[PDB]
């Protein structure tokens, strides 16, 4: 299995700015290799894996907030555009549940609706996006993960406040319900699921501790969030994926630097360790495992 880092933003002075490049990590060799770039530059991109393809959803290309979506075929190493979303969304969260890709929240910066509570779902067989129930709260820079038949929308920014709130979507009922809030407000948060817990990694609390290295885990049986070992580096705009019992925190922004560093969390030791950095600095990076 490989971890793919998709797009993002290199804000460095010598940088390529908003990225279409893509790189893949092999944990057995501890090496990153560049793969075919996307058609479109996308920072603030949502990424999910469905049926052997990686979907890059939305994002921002340096001039426009995107409704376009493209899919990567690893056998042929090529990206193809698929049907665009109804709404432009950067800072969008993306989850896969029961054969559908869900695009949750985000920001439509066009001269349309700014921070979004809307949600839409992609049916690959029909290759159509359909609007579903909106969230209770507008959330850009939202983390999304799927656990036990529900989609959780974690944190984000409502246009006025960095959020600690969390809500869960039931597709059978088409309804969002608030669950227990996190300990920390987190926009630009990475979320992933491991061993029956949801981990919220990093992010930014813009209330009057800024860019976060803290990490918290949600237990859905008890409906409670617990702080776990913090990362080595503060990371907002961080990509997070789970591979082989470890959580990988990829890239992000530390309040001074766009990051190419990567670190991995071992839940059995409750320790974060640095691993090989990426070739390119990427904040607002999307991360997928395939």
């Amino acid at each position: 299995g490989h971890i793919y880092a998709v797009g993002g933003y290199d804000g460095s002075p010598d940088g390529h700015t908003h990225l279409n490049s893509v790189e893949a990590y092999d944990p057995e060799r501890d090496e990153w290799s560049l793969v075919a770039p996307m058609n479109t530059r996308r920072s603030g991109v949502g990424v999910a894996v469905l049926d052997g393809h990686i979907y890059a959803v939305g994002g921002y290309d340096g001039h426009t907030h995107l409704n376009s979506v493209e899919a990567y075929d690893p056998e042929r190493d090529e990206w193809h555009m698929v049907t665009p979303m109804n709404t432009r969304r950067s800072g969008v969260g993306v989850a896969v549940l029961n054969g559908h890709i869900y695009a949750v929240g985000g920001y439509d910066g066009s001269p349309g609706h700014t921070h979004l509570n809307s949600v839409e779902a992609y049916d690959p067989e029909r290759d159509e996006w359909s609007l579903v129930a909106p969230m209770n709260t507008r959330r850009s820079g939202v983390g999304v993960a799927v656990l036990d038949g529900h989609i959780y929308a974690v944190g984000g920014y409502d246009g006025h406040t960095h959020l600690n709130s969390v809500e869960a979507y039931d597709p059978e009922r088409d309804e969002w319900h608030m669950v227990t809030p996190m300990n920390t407000r987190r926009s630009g948060v990475g979320v992933a699921v491991l061993n029956g817990h949801i981990y919220a990694v990093g992010g930014y609390d813009g209330s009057p501790h800024t860019h976060l290295n803290s990490v918290e885990a949600y237990d859905p049986e008890r409906d409670e969030w617990s702080l776990v070992a913090p990362m080595n580096t503060r990371r907002s705009g961080v990509g997070v994926a789970v591979l082989d019992g470890h959580i990988y925190a990829v890239g992000g922004y530390d309040g001074h630097t766009h990051l190419n560093s990567v670190e991995a969390y071992d839940p059995e030791r409750d320790e974060w360790h640095m691993v090989t950095p990426m070739n390119t600095r990427r904040s607002g990076v999307g991360v997928a495992v395939l």
